[PDB]
């Protein structure tokens, strides 16, 4: 039931109110805030002392950064006055699921100078453990340094609900509101709604359809092993009309960037409840390198019919949740 959400700020340090903030010293070092020097305001955060390269002042985010968000951690960094020019980078020290220690990068290391201010940036996630202690580093074991307007941000809430160990390439739950890459492959409406879904709040709607064909439609190629055999399901549900219906799970293949050739297959159907929910699945074989295969689509269908024989029961809109494809290896 996580509380913030994509976009929203976690941490925000501009040292203007002579604490620290949280951070303490990692090792025998000397970490306060000082007025001397700023990016920002007055006041910075300040690093002196350092005798080993793993010292530096840190950060518990145990509190702070979730298991299987992803957070933009951020700051702006500078050489205390005689520094020689040295690498500096942020480091989450974690404890894994064990209790072992694991060093987790953050950001690649920047050329950092007495001179200028710095701005570091990274995003991070972690998918076990017990502890996580963010630092501030440097290869030059001596250096000195300053830090000024650190952030986190929340990039991707972590996903609810996350069964078997095949390896999941693909998933789409609709709960962050957003459509992604899905499109339409005609005129019809997609839109994502919130208030229904598959044990769930959101799921995509698809309405204004007007021939069989119509449906919701992803590009899953690039998610995936070329020559794999994969499982591909999603669960459908449709509102309105009669009290059964077939919806299709399908796939688009395009061949050697040949968008005028597209080859389409089924994978599966199922006949449909109004008002229930359903799952469409199939094991599916990708195509082979071999084949010059350069796009593979997912998509939902009603049975086809040619646009003369079109119906009102045929047109229905219908919902699609909890999309997910599998590796059948592991
Ligand atoms: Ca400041
Ligand atoms: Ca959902």
């Amino acid at each position: 039931a996580s509380a913030a959400k994509a976009g929203d700020i976690l941490l925000s340090h501009s040292f203007e109110e002579g604490t620290t903030q949280g951070w303490t010293a990692r090792g025998g070092v000397k970490v306060d805030v000082t007025a001397e020097q700023a990016y920002q305001g007055k006041q910075s955060l300040q690093t002196t002392g350092r005798t080993e390269a793993w010292n530096g002042p840190s950060l518990s985010l145990t509190d702070v950064v979730h298991k299987n968000e992803v957070v933009e951690i951020s700051g702006y960094v500078k050489l205390v006055a005689g520094s020689a020019p040295a690498d500096l980078k942020f480091t989450v020290e974690r404890r894994d699921g064990n209790g072992d220690t694991q060093y987790d990068q953050v950001n690649a290391a920047e050329q950092v100078t007495d001179q200028k201010w710095v701005k570091l940036q990274g995003q991070y996630s972690y998918e076990q453990g017990s502890s996580l202690l963010l630092y501030l580093e440097s290869t030059d074991a001596k250096a000195a340094y300053l830090l000024d307007e650190f952030q986190i941000r929340l990039v991707k809430a972590a996903p609810e609900n996350p069964g078997e160990a095949g390896q999941a390439l693909f998933k789409a739950d609709f709960e962050d509101g957003n459509i992604g890459n899905w499109r339409a492959r005609g005129t019809e409406k997609l839109e994502v709604v919130s208030g229904i879904g598959h044990n769930s709040n959101r799921s995509l709607k698809t309405s204004s359809r007007s021939e069989t064909y119509h449906g919701p439609l992803v590009e899953v190629l690039p998610y995936l092993q070329k020559g794999s055999t994969v499982h591909i399901s999603f669960w459908a549900m449709y509102d309105e009309g009669p009290a059964t219906q077939v919806i299709n799970g399908s796939l688009e293949k395009e061949f050697n960037r040949d968008t005028a050739n597209l080859e389409y297959a089924m994978f599966a159907s199922t006949t449909l409840n109004k008002g229930q929910w359903k799952k469409i699945e199939a094991d599916i074989i990708v195509p082979a390198e071999s084949t010059g295969i350069s796009g593979l689509r997912m998509y939902a269908e009603t049975p086809w019919k040619q646009s003369s024989e079109v119906t009102e029961t045929d047109t229905i809109p219908f919902y699609v949740d909890d999309v997910q494809i599998t590796a059948t290896e592991a």
